[PDB]
C-alpha cells in the first residue's frame, strides 16, 4: 500500500516531485532551499536548507500544497509547482477496515471526484467492490494488491488515526465523528450520506418482517442488557412482524464470553455476499441493531434503522430518530479523547473493566427502553407512510 | 428559581415536582421514596428517608415516575408520572449572548410541538421583541416578572462547564453548543434557524455585503493583522459596498482593543435586533465570527462567511463557506480536557502570553478568506440564491 | 561602525596615533609608557607601561585628549600630540535608528562644526540625507558603507546607550533627555533645537486639517486608550477641521497586537520621501501624535504639536505647550535608570506587562484629557496665532 519509490513528476533539473503520501520532493545533490505552502491561505508551512534527499510534509491529509524549490540565496524558484487534481490521477486508498467504515467513508470519495474532476481510482476488499462499483461508473475500483495506476500524481489514505494524531487527520475523528472523518481529510462536504446501493431486488418474503444484528466486533458494542434481546425479539413478534438474524456469524467471543444468535430469531447468519443482505433488507419493514457496519448497510437500504448504542454517543454514527440510548451512567468510552481504543482486548471497558459496572453503557438499556422506540417507529409506519421520512 | 413548595398536589400533604427537576416533600415519619425512569423502568434512585426534600441527581428532560411507600409496603400511596400534555411549563434560559438564544430556541419550540403543553419562555426582552411574533403558540417573559407563578416542570437551559452531567446529558461540548439544548430537552438535536419577520422591503438598491467584526473574548477576535482590510478592500473590488453593524464599534480589555475597521461603513451601535435583520435580509452575504449576529444572518436566509480558529467547523451551524484553518493550534473551545475562563478576556489556555497566541486565528489569512469570498462570489453570479442555499 | 585598522596619524619611531574611536595609540616593539591627559583640566585620566600592542581611552565622547608617549626611563616624551580640530577630517557616524533619533540628534552635529571649525562627514540613511543635505551645505553627508573620507583623524558615534552605560556616553541619556545625550557626547551647547528644513513647498489643501500620527516602534508608545483616538477624531471634525493620518504603515503590530489606522481619519499613510510629509505637515493647523520621529518633524515645520505620551516624562522629549501626560499611575517606564529596555520585546512594559495594568500609561490619557488641551490649542489658534509660542 506504499508510494511508489520515487516521485512520478519530472522538475525540471532532475528533480522529481509528489502528492503520494502528502507532498514529496527528492532532491539530486547540489545546494537547496526548499518551501512547502498552502497555496490558499499562502502560509509557509515548512521551509528549510538541504543538499539532497527527501522533503515531504508532515500534514498528509488534503491541502492545496505548492512546492517551491530555490538555489541556496537565488531571488526566483527553479521549481514552483502547485497541486491541480484536474485530468490527473489519484489514489484514495481504504484499508481492510470494517464493513460500517467504508459505508460511512465511501460517499466522500465520491464527492472528492466531483468537485476536482480527476481521474479517480479507489482500493478496498473485494467484497465492498461487487456491492459498490455498478453505481460509481466514474470511479475505478481495485484491490491494494492490484492496483491499475502504478504511477499517481496524488494519494489519500482515509481511515481511523488514533490517539489524537492530527497529521493524517486535519482534526481527531472523534470530534467530528468515525465516518465524516473522511470528508475532513478529503476537504470536501463533510456531512453524512448513504452510499448509492442496487435495489433493485423484487420482494422474497411476503409478511411483514424485521432483520436484526446482534454480533459486533468488541464485547463493548453488544447489547450486554440480559434480558434485551429476548424481550424484543418477543414484542416485535406480537405486533405480526417474523424477525430474522442476519449476522456474519452464529455465535462470537473470546475466553469465556460468548455471544450467540438469541433462541426466537430465525436464522439467515452466515457469511455471504453483501448484496444478498442488500436484497433481503430492502423489504424489511425495519431493522434493529448495533453501531457496526450492517447498520450502514441498513441505513443505505433507505428503511428506518433502531440503533442500539451506549459505548458511542448519538452523534457518532448517522442520524436516525430511533437512536437509542441512555444517559444516566457511563456511556461514550468511545468518543472521549482522554481514553485510548485497545485494538487487542475484545473485553475492552477503559473507565469499568473488571468490575461489576463493566458494560453499564448498554445493561442499563432496558427492553422496556428498546420497545418503546420500536412501538413509536410502529405507530408511525401504521399510521403515516413509509415515505415519512 | 422553583416554587419553595412543590406545585402538587399529592393527594396527601406532600407535594411533588418537576420544576427543579423533580422533587417531593413529605411531612414527618417514615417512607421510602423510589425515582423511575418511566422510558426505561430503570430505578434512577432508591431511598428511605424521614424528613426533607428528595430530589434526582438529574435536571434535564426524563420521564420521570415517583413512588412515594410506606415502611415494608408492597403496595405505593404516590404513583405519579410526570405528563406533560395542557400543564403549565417552564423554560429558563439566561441572559446569555444572542447566538445562544438564537441556537438554543428552535428546541424549545420543538419541545412544545412534541408534548403538547403550555408552554412559557423566560430571556431578555430583546430576544422577545425579535421572535415572540412568530411563536404565538409560546408566551414569552423575563426572568423577573414570570406570568405560570405556578409550573408543573421546568427546565433550565444553558451551558454547563467542567463536564457537567447533572443539568446537560452530555457535555455540551462533544454535541455543539446549541444542539445541547435539544438532548437537555430530549428533542430532535438537528440545528434549525429560528423564524424571524422577513417582510421588510429593500432600503440599500446597490448589492451590499454585511460583517461583524467585535465578539465577546479576543479568541473569537480575527487575530490577523490584515485580514479584515484584505477582505473589505477586496468586496469593493467585487462591487459590494460593507457595512459593519456590530453593536458597539470599539470593544476590548486592559490594553487590547478592536474597532470598527477602516473603509467599512458604520451601520453600529445597540439597535433594536429587528433592524438589523431588515438590514441582513438584502444582503448578499454576510461575514462573522462564531458570535451572535452570525445566527441571526443565517436565520435571515443569506449565506453566511464564518471565520473560526477557536472552535471546531461542526460546532457551528453549517455553511459551506466556514473559514477555519488546521495547521496549527485550533479548537480551544471543543476540547474536553481545557476550560473556558469566564473572566478572562484574553484567555487561550495552550499558548496565553506567548509567540503563538492566538494562533487559531491568524493562520487565516486575508488570502483564505478572500479565496472563499471568491467562491461564493461565484457561485452568487453563475447561479442563483435558490441554487447556493 | 568600524574605525581604521591602523590609526591614521604618524608618531615619530613608527607610532600611530588618532582620535576616531576615542585616543588610540598603536605602539609597536618597545618598552613604553603611556599617558591619556584630558588638555582642558590637565588631568591624568590614564597612565600605564605597555610593550606592544593598542591603548585606547576607555572614554569614547568628545573630551580634548592629549596623548603622550615615554621611553620607559625618559625624562620627557616623543609623542607631545594633542587634538585640535580645526580644518581636520572629523567623522560623526549615526545608527540606522528611527527619524526621531535623527531629527533630534542632529542639530548638535551642526553646533559642533560650528565651534571647532572642522571638515564634517556625517554617516546615516539615505532618506533622511534627502531631507537634510540641502539645508547643510557645510557638511558632507553619506551613507554607512560608502563614506567618502577613509582617514579621518577624530570620529564620534552618537546613538543611545544603555545600561548606565558612561564610557561611550558622559551621562546615562536618560537623565538628560535622549536626544540631549547627542550634545553632551559632542560637548556642546546640549540645548535642543529643531533641523532645518525646506519650507518652501505651495499648499495643496485649501481647507484646515491636522495631522496625526498613530503608529510607532513599541506597544508602549502607542495611546492605548480604547476610546481615545475616535473621540479626538470626531471633536477635530467638529470644530472644522480634516484629520489626515500620515503614518508610514496603514497597519502595524505582532502576535495577536495590531494598530490600524483609525476609522474617521483620511489615508495618507504610506512609505513616501519625507520631504513630501514636510509638505503636508507645513500647512496643517497642528499636529497630534507619540513620542515617534514624526513628532519631531511635525515640530521643525514650525507648526504646533500634540504630544501624546505616558511611558516617557514630558521633559524626555522637545518642550511643547500641548504635551498630554497623566501622573496618576505607573508613569515613565522609558526614563526610569533602574529599568531597562528591551528591544527584543514590542509589548514591553517592565512594572505591569502581562497583568490588568498593563499600559497604564496611557490608558489613564482619555480622549477627554486631550481633547481638554486641543480645545486650548484651538482658542490660541483662532484668537491669537500664528504667532503661537
Ligand atoms: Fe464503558
Ligand atoms: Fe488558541
Ligand atoms: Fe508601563
Amino acid at each position: 500500500i506504499t508510494p511508489p519509490d520515487t516521485p512520478t513528476q519530472a522538475g525540471p533539473e532532475n528533480i522529481f516531485y509528489d502528492f503520494n503520501d502528502g507532498a514529496r520532493v527528492l532532491l539530486p545533490e547540489g545546494k537547496w532551499h526548499v518551501r512547502l505552502l498552502d497555496a490558499d491561505s499562502e502560509n509557509i508551512l515548512f521551509c528549510c536548507d538541504v543538499d539532497k534527499g527527501w522533503v515531504t510534509s508532515s500534514k498528509k491529509y488534503f491541502v492545496r500544497f505548492r512546492i517551491q524549490v530555490f538555489r541556496q540565496g537565488a531571488a526566483t524558484p527553479l521549481l514552483d509547482e502547485t497541486l491541480k487534481l484536474k485530468d490527473r490521477p489519484v489514489l484514495i486508498s481504504f484499508p481492510t477496515g470494517t464493513l460500517g467504515d467504508l459505508l460511512g467513508w465511501f460517499p466522500y470519495a465520491e464527492r472528492f471526484q466531483s468537485l476536482h474532476k480527476c481521474r479517480l481510482e479507489c482500493t478496498m476488499s473485494q467484497d465492498i467492490i461487487d456491492l459498490l462499483a455498478p453505481q460509481y461508473p466514474q470511479i475505478q475500483f481495485s484491490t491494494p494488491d492490484k492496483p491499475r495506476t502504478v504511477a499517481p500524481y496524488a494519494t489519500y489514505r482515509v481511515g481511523l488515526y488514533f490517539g489524537g494524531d492530527t497529521n493524517n487527520q486535519p482534526v481527531d475523528f472523534r470530534k467530528v465523528g468515525f465516518h465524516r472523518s473522511a470528508g475532513y481529510i478529503l476537504g470536501v462536504d463533510p456531512r453524512e450520506a448513504p452510499v448509492r446501493l442496487d435495489l433493485s431486488a423484487p420482494r422474497v418474503i411476503a409478511a411483514p418482517y424485521v432483520c436484526i444484528a446482534t454480533q459486533s466486533t468488541c464485547q463493548a458494542k453488544y447489547w450486554n442488557n440480559g434480558t434485551g434481546w429476548s424481550e424484543v425479539i418477543a414484542h416485535l413478534k406480537s405486533l405480526g412482524y417474523r424477525v430474522m438474524c442476519i449476522d456474519r456469524d452464529a455465535h462470537y467471543g473470546q475466553g469465556f464470553v460468548w455471544n450467540h444468535i438469541p433462541w426466537g430469531a430465525e436464522d439467515f447468519t452466515g457469511k455471504l455476499p453483501l448484496q444478498e443482505r442488500v436484497n433481503l433488507l430492502r423489504h424489511a419493514s425495519f431493522f434493529i441493531g448495533l453501531p457496526s457496519g450492517l447498520s450502514w448497510l441498513a441505513w443505505a437500504t433507505r428503511i428506518p434503522v433502531v440503533l442500539i448504542s451506549g459505548f458511542s454517543l448519538p452523534n457518532s454514527e448517522f442520524y436516525t430518530p430511533w437512536r437509542v440510548f441512555n444517559s444516566h451512567g457511563c456511556y461514550g468510552c468511545w468518543d472521549d479523547t482522554s481514553l485510548n481504543f485497545d485494538h487487542h482486548d475484545f473485553l475492552w471497558c477503559p473507565r469499568h473493566k473488571n468490575t461489576d459496572r463493566q458494560f453499564e453503557c448498554t445493561r442499563l438499556i432496558t427492553g422496556a427502553q428498546v420497545n418503546g422506540v420500536i412501538n413509536k417507529l410502529h405507530r408511525s409506519l401504521t399510521e403515516q407512510g413509509v415515505e415519512a421520512t
